[PDB]
């Protein structure tokens, strides 16, 4: 039957799902790892023992244990990111949307969710593969991985909690797609992995890590970048945070075996309750347990890997949203509130600059401030608010991604760069927040096509325009249709540095995206801080 | 007779001079000090022994010994600043233009020439008091002072070369005006001292120095400021430069008496030949022998004097030109030439930034560069050229003057601030140079009124407009006529920070003149350099 597939791990039985007055197939909650529970918590992932019989792969799986956002209880804008299924340490599953009929060798797209490495779910309504798989004839796959302390506790030199295991989770799901996607009609030599936020930093991490490169063909990174300041810590810092997690749960801290044993005795929610207490600074856009530069998953420092062409050479498609910082100021910066225009006093701007660059000494704090303050009108709370939005977007997302895209292009086989600056017309967050972090996802997955979600026709036009760029890129390494009538999304070159707009207005091409500020973040401020 | 005046130092006989189809009186080359020759070279000035008989005060006096510009031999644009009379160490004289008939108590204006403390002449055609004295009924006085090593060699703790003597020259001329200007129909309680460049820094120095404040009423500073980075050195630096002058002339350097004796044996031109060899850096807009912060003329550091209201509280009128730096790049920066548009390579911009901020470490050099580079179009030789013009104007003139005007206004009785941005229509320098340092002088002295110098009628209108602002300010402490029809030049307040334009277009009022860049120069870069 269509909904029955003989994989190398065993048979699985999916279900027929409707999608825009037609139907396709779905295989939800397929295991790719052994459940990482008990003594396996914090351990590298093991591959799922193959099973006899048939797996009832018709319902979504548990979500992995994480912190749940309750800043705005009941508010859909915040709830759509929380787990919509019960949480279990047994989260290692993946979901396949297959067109119907089952093709024989179409393009495969693997989705990697974000959420700062401390949260995420493959099962969110905004991650639904069906609209994309159906509209573009691709096989859509979404994996899951251990987040939080469960996926990134880092006592290096120990083999019980080596770090990076949530990436190894991702890797094993990618190994399972390479081995088995052919039985779902997927071409295992045409897998494009894409992600956003932490998931975009993951996608670019698999580009760097050698153990990962041969498991996928090309890559899409959305608002994420392996070298983001929040995406990785050093071994010393990862150890310190692991030890401090132990101290919050009154653990014996003498040996690494003593810490790890103590942490496995604890229930999940006990580590989540104190997870945020181990950050070294008062900060925004910093998360506790993140990938560690370990010498194994990452052979050396990320900057030397980027300078020395030490990474998978292929094509990449990547880009940013207009107002990336505003979501994070809402959560931790003083002055901002969901229900005001959040005009920002001179004094609260000062406070935001501290929380955005928590590693900076006073002289660096002054440098940031000078660079982002209109001094002809300093006490303007809209200019102070918008300025903060740019401080957090540039430092944390846009400028580390530009650095990545300038370093990668020097050695790669193609690069396509976008600037998504369309405020969705049905957005529940205040208008001061602009074009929000993670709000292009709904267009990439084609939710505008559900003309029951209140979307303007132009936005459906935009979602189809975008979904085609993505799929055509995953299929060929160029989002442009050969012999096509629309304007061509130009390649990004070190010489000309072009990129395009993604909005309902006719496509436009600019260059050197936010270079002015990105010179400051990528080259000046690091030099200043290194100087004492 | 009109041209005969009985001063406290003796009678003097002036001459009748024509000025715009009428006539007034002039007393040229009146001594106010003993000739500072032989053993008096480098010494504080002594007052002119009074004389029997009558002084033939009808011809201009010698100019003081200085370096003569020969970068452009024959070119009037450069020659109009060189000495037009033979040079003598006996330069201590002053010149009075008196209206006719001799008024009884009109306003007195004393002019203090500039030229980096290393050059200047009271006798230049652009300093002619007659057009101003006649048009505005004021008594115009111009002093002279020892420049170069002759006026500012600084072996502190010695009484033979204590430093600052060229300012004491100025002071004695001001004491002579206070004592004697009443016999020329001048009101000695209404003396406004004005100057440009070094002369504007002098005017503001007499505001700070206590030994000077009671000798003048109010003050005009043009493109000059006591706290300019070139206007003063520390005692240690002034000693080092004095010792290095000795080393260039093969002097015994053991004792201060030995150095000073050796330097007095030398002819003047021997010190001028090597004067530039003692600067500590490769620089532009730095001069060898300048005022020294000595504890006497200046009680303490200039910044503490400005912070602690330690200065003459009165009214001041001051301002800057649009393109102050371009004159100095022409002389020492690579890429610039009198006869090209001087488009500036990326590499030669780099070189200019070095020569403009010679005291800055590499990190400071990067800060300047970042702040003044359009990174969306970095290899634009017009933007690099104009950018350099602003680097040198802001650092050396505009931003130290804004600092002065922000500190002085906090404690003073009035402040008026101008931005002179009219390119004179008959200017012999290339158009890339813009509105050049020291090219408002010709409007302040009313040379546009000579409709035989090729000036547009609008410019005569501007010169009369400006000459009236100056004189009416000197007379009252407000450039505005009471009950007048033109727009009012607003006072400068710490709150609103207004200022006006000086050009042929109808007057306009802006605020916070070049604050963006001046925050960087006055508050950020000093913090950065102090930090290691
Ligand atoms: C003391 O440190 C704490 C820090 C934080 C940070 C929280 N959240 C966030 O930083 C982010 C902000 C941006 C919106 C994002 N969700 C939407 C989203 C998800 C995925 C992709 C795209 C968009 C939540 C947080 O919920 O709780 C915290 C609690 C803390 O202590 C108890
Ligand atoms: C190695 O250091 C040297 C440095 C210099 C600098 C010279 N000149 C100037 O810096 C200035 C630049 C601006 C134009 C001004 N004159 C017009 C002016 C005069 C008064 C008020 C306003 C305007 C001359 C110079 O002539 O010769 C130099 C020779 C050097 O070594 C032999
Ligand atoms: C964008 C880019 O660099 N394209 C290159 C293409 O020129 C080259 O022929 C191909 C070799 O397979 O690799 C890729
Ligand atoms: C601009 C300014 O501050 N003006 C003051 C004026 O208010 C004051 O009455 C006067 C006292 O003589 O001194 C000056
Ligand atoms: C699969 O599990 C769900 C959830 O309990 C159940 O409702 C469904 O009928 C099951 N289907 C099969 C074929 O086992
Ligand atoms: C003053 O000196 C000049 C220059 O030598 C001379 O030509 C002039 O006639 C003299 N006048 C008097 C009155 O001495």
């Amino acid at each position: 039957s269509e909904l029955l597939v003989n994989t190398k791990s065993g048979k699985v039985m999916g279900t027929r799902v409707p999608v825009l007055s037609s139907h396709i197939s779905a295989f939800l909650g397929i295991p790719f790892a052994e459940p990482p529970v008990g003594n396996m918590r914090f351990r590298r992932p093991e591959p799922k023992k193959p099973w006899s019989g048939v797996w009832n792969a018709s319902t979504y799986p548990n979500n992995c244990q994480q912190y749940v956002d309750e800043q705005f209880p009941g508010f859909s804008g915040s709830e759509m990111w929380n787990p919509n299924r019960e949480m279990s340490e047994d989260c290692l599953y993946l979901n396949i949307w297959v067109p119907s009929p089952r093709p024989k060798s179409t393009t495969v797209m693997v989705w990697i969710y974000g959420g700062g490495f401390y949260s995420g779910s493959s099962t969110l309504d905004v991650y639904n593969g069906k609209y994309l798989a159906y509209t573009e004839e691709v096989v859509l796959v979404s994996l899951s991985y251990r987040v939080g302390a469960f996926g990134f506790l880092a006592l290096h030199g120990s083999q019980e909690a080596p770090g990076n295991v949530g990436l190894l989770d991702q890797r094993m799901a990618l190994q399972w797609v390479h081995d088995n996607i052919q039985f779902f009609g997927g071409d295992p030599k045409t897998v494009t992995i894409f992600g956003e936020s932490a998931g975009g930093a993951s996608v670019g991490m698999h580009i760097l890590s050698p153990g990962s490169r041969d498991l996928f063909r090309r890559a899409i990174l959305q608002s994420g970048s392996p070298n983001c300041p929040w995406a990785s810590v050093s071994v010393a810092e990862g150890r310190r945070r692991a030890v401090e997690l132990g101290r919050n749960l009154n653990c014996n801290l003498n040996s690494d075996e003593e810490l790890i044993h103590c942490l496995r005795e604890k229930k999940p929610q006990e580590l989540i309750d104190v997870e945020w207490n181990v950050l070294p600074f008062d900060s925004i856009f910093r998360f506790s347990f993140v990938p560690v530069i370990d010498g194994e998953f990452f052979p050396t420092s990320l900057e030397s890997m980027l300078n020395s062409g030490n990474f998978k050479k292929t094509q990449i498609l990547l880009g940013v949203n207009k107002d990336e910082g505003s979501f994070f100021l809402l959560y931790g910066a003083p002055g901002f509130s969901k229900d005001s225009e959040s005009k920002i006093s001179r004094e609260d701007f000062m406070s935001g600059v501290k929380l955005s660059v928590p590693h900076a000494n006073d002289l660096g704090l002054d440098a940031v401030t000078l660079q982002y303050t209109d001094w002809m009108d300093d006490n303007n709370g809209i200019k102070n608010r918008d300025g903060l939005d740019d401080i957090v977007g540039d430092h944390n997302v846009i400028c580390p991604l530009m650095h990545f895209v300038n370093k990668y292009t020097k050695f790669g086989n193609g690069t396509y760069l976008y600037f998504f600056n369309h405020r969705a017309s049905n957005l529940v967050w205040p208008e001061w927040m602009g074009v929000i972090h993670g709000y292009e996802i709904e267009f990439v997955f084609g939710l505008p096509l559900v003309k029951e979600l209140n979307y303007t026709a132009e936005e459906e036009a935009l979602s189809r325009r975008i979904m085609h760029y993505w799929a055509t890129f995953a299929k060929t390494g160029n989002p442009n249709e050969p012999h096509s009538q629309e304007s061509k999304w130009p390649l990004f070159t070190t010489k000309e540095q072009k990129f395009i707009d993604l909005n309902t207005e006719p496509m436009k091409v600019h260059q050197r995206l936010r270079v002015q500020m990105c010179v400051f973040w990528n080259q000046f401020l690091p030099k200043l801080l290194n100087a004492t």
